[PDB]
């Protein structure tokens, strides 16, 4: 037998926006061999990523304390008659989680502002795991009418739960405030106004009567619109 490498694409991801890559494992492991995936050097993965063995898909929702380059081993290893792990190979690969999504999905013209809908909730997200991060994001799609990785999903920052510059907003089914809490958002559009933005029923009514808070598995502290700086 001649050995085989195998050679994966480094990734990027972005502050607040959800990863996903799909891991070739049926390149790296032969037929029987058990696979691990980890941060190089360790066993543990990077604190923003988990590992879902049976989709082969690594996933993860960084927060700014993961901003720099994160190196990932995927290694095969065959399991011994005397149950020992025996190595057999190694791929690393890196991804570089950059700070600023500048809430675009991927539109709006430089001259522009950016129309953006956000959600305070009750969550700390440095109390969360990868995959509540993402669970969160997935359950808010039935409302935001965007897909998971239009989304953005950030702590909030010296405490301020609300946005002076809003042109639109309404309440959640919170009384308290108990953790630091976080901001779930997503673009409506470039510069509109409130004859402008769509139909935000879905949103506003839900997030006050208590179904958005039952569906996000957080409590919803109100709702904003308003006009962002282009970045
Ligand atoms: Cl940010």
């Amino acid at each position: 037998a001649v050995p085989t490498v195998v050679g994966i694409p480094d990734g990027t991801a972005v502050v607040g926006r959800s990863f996903r890559v799909s891991i070739p494992t049926d390149l790296i492991a032969s037929s029987g061999e058990i696979i691990k995936v980890s941060a190089a050097g360790k066993e543990a993965l990077p604190s923003w990523l988990h590992w879902d063995p049976h989709s082969h898909i690594l996933e993860g929702l960084p927060l700014d304390t993961d901003k720099g380059v994160h190196y990932i081993s995927v290694s095969a290893a065959r399991l011994g008659a005397n149950g020992s792990h025996v190595p057999q190979t190694s791929s690393v690969f890196s991804i570089e989680v950059y700070p600023e999504d500048h809430n675009e999905p991927q539109a709006c013209a430089a001259d522009e502002p950016v129309t953006v809908l956000m959600v305070i909730l009750d969550a700390d997200l440095t109390k969360m795991t990868p995959k509540q991060r993402i669970d969160l994001l997935n359950r808010m799609q039935s409302f935001s009418e965007v897909e998971l990785h239009n989304m953005k999903l950030v702590p909030v920052v010296n405490n301020r739960l609300f946005d002076m510059s809003a042109f639109m907003a309404g309440p959640g089914n919170a009384k308290k405030v108990v953790e630091n809490g976080a901001l779930l958002s997503w673009k409506l559009g470039c510069s509109l106004n409130q004859n402008s933005v769509p139909d935000i029923r879905g949103v506003e009514t839900p997030a006050r009567e208590g179904a958005m808070s039952a569906q996000l598995g957080y409590p919803v502290v109100g709702w904003h619109i308003a006009n962002k700086k282009p970045t």
